[PDB]
């Protein structure tokens, strides 16, 4: 280890939403063993974005999840080789996103490369209309499957006018090398936008995340 | 009052699974303010179900959910008129179930009436082949919507030969009288089969369930 | 054979939509080898339905599907015993319906028994608001699976304020005796409400439906 | 006009399937008013794809769809500017794919640019195990929505070991310029792999496709 108490990271995203091409670059840092991390983003191409920043927020670091000792830390165990992760986001209004990412380690710094494709968002929807205002804190249900780690979440974006915009997440974590997998468990998360410029071409986020067993066990 | 510290209930279910008709009846009791309840069932018609009992178990009492004082207990508030509940269960292998239920209070006893329709289960699947062995403890994400209370869960049935069989629950709770809805919150639950005969024509269940805010709030 | 060129039928339905119970009875007739049939329904209980009649229309006769000689007529072959049918209807706005049906032959006439459960329809949506106006003609994709016949359709209801309300149908047909199944094929249908009273408590429908191979074959 | 009776095209795709990156480039040609076209592809990077080629085939030209004079040919009318198209493919076993593409016209040659992300495919499934054998002919259901053209299809891949592997397609066609949209209609298609080398690093395809009204209209 390899994975120190303090770790920095670099991230780059190439994405497309309803046909709108964009690129984003950023840097972050956090305490992998404490379950917290922050990140600053900059839209390098296609800005300002014609859609809610919120749909991108969660694609910018699960190696920072705090895990109790009795729960194998698959993501952490994968380094230095690292792991890849994939995801599907099913929006209640038909919107669909598919994400592919690669997580590596270079000279003590984490390297994240992301590809994102979002389609079918209604022109007058909350995404396309920028009517959201952050995510609610969430709880992911994880389990080992097909030799890899999987998890699902029932998430929600807060609507300006009140109410919520529902999104189901389905993620897949795949170590680049064989690593001990955990059993059924949960991960609580809370992602906040801490700052941003008026057109959201510059953004700062904070995330707290921790794994645990269900409370009744 | 109407809802005492100790309350009993009676339940009747009329269902069909893959064309197989059946009837179930039972009696239960519990501590509504403590978050626990038990129930004893008996298959009265269509006896010897040709499918896993597990898919029926969660259809047999949310008025028993322990809620903190700062979270409006919508279901409890609904009495004496009571409430209705509906649900969709999406099985990973294509099976689908819709449930509609009516909850009332009669002579100091909770009265539950359930209709269930399950279709599209593979004949060789874990349901039709009775390969399941109980649910993992779960956590439901609730929120108010359309004037009613809704909630979703990523649940899972343990496989006898190892692994899990996934199911997504979508529930709707509808008070028969206008009462206070809570905001976004969660419900942890754990249902166990405490006793049964080999063919599951006689079963007893126990369930613990409590409402709460997300752990990071 | 038992299936004459002219055949009548009797249907009875017990359903629930968003907690509202209802019952319907009807009588119909048609020419099974020609691909057309009519039916007259009367709401016998729960009358003055508080939702779009159109969601019920398609649950009231596949044995009447015209099949070319080179495509095994599974449903017809199942008689005199008959067959069962189940279905899932997934509505674009979240509403979900499950149906289970039993088709038999008695007194020289077909006997239909249907059970319907509909949930999660938004209070302000086209179904509960009664804003639909008939289905567009459709095309079902069928194939043999798990020893039975299955088919799916991408359906659509026309709306009063223009546009369409999309629904995906997934049906399963199950013979009560082993009969020959066909391979991959298509069924074309067009259902029309031919008459109805002011409150839709008495309704008359017409349906044309025919099986065939893809046109490029 | 801009669109002549015979037209060639250039296509290129960047994709990722279950974390495996690849690139493909190719050229095709056909008769846009006749609904016939062919294409030849070469895997340029990510050599020897570790998954079924079949999943990519339908991503390689709807301007070639034959339309009757009474049905607006939205895609054709969008030129010379062109149009973009997006798509979601939902695999029966959990795999999900999103696609985004751009179609333009350059000096008499159509230019196609495709981005593809596929995730959640079971390692032991027909895709990653290459057990598929081409698509069945299909029929897409189209309708105008949100100022654009949408269509859905219930498709199927033939399994080597027999049977079919089901896939639901959801496509969105967006003209770069708001040209005339058609109303509800269908498109029949039949895609065949005409030639291919052992490892699917060189492949040629043929597609027949024509738009039309429902047969009962």
């Amino acid at each position: 280890n390899v994975i120190k108490e303090f770790m920095r990271f670099k991230v780059r995203m190439e994405g497309t939403v309803n046909g709108h091409e964009f690129e984003i670059e950023g840097e972050g840092e956090g305490r992998p063993y404490e379950g917290h991390n922050t990140v600053k983003l900059k839209v390098t191409k296609g800005g300002p974005l014609p859609f809610a920043w919120d749909i991108l927020s969660p694609q910018f670091s699960k190696v920072y999840v705090k895990h109790p000792a009795d729960i194998p830390d698959y993501k952490k165990l994968s380094f230095p080789e690292g792991f890849k992760w994939e995801r599907v986001m099913n929006f209640e209004d038909g919107g669909v996103v598919t994400v592919t990412q690669d997580s590596s380690l270079q000279d003590g710094c984490f390297i994240y490369k992301v590809k994102f494709i979002g389609v079918n968002f209604p022109s007058d929807g909350p995404v396309m209309q920028k009517k959201t205002m952050g995510w609610e804190a969430s709880t992911e249900r994880l389990y080992p499957r097909d030799g890899v780690l999987k998890g699902e979440i029932h998430k929600a974006l807060k609507l300006k006018d009140g109410g919520h915009y529902l999104v189901e997440f389905k993620s897949i974590y795949m170590a680049k090398k064989p690593v001990q997998l955990p059993g059924y468990y949960y991960v609580d998360s809370k992602l906040d936008i801490t700052s941003h410029n008026e057109d959201y071409t510059i953004v700062e986020q904070y995330e707290r995340t921790e794994g645990r067993h269900h409370l009744f066990l």
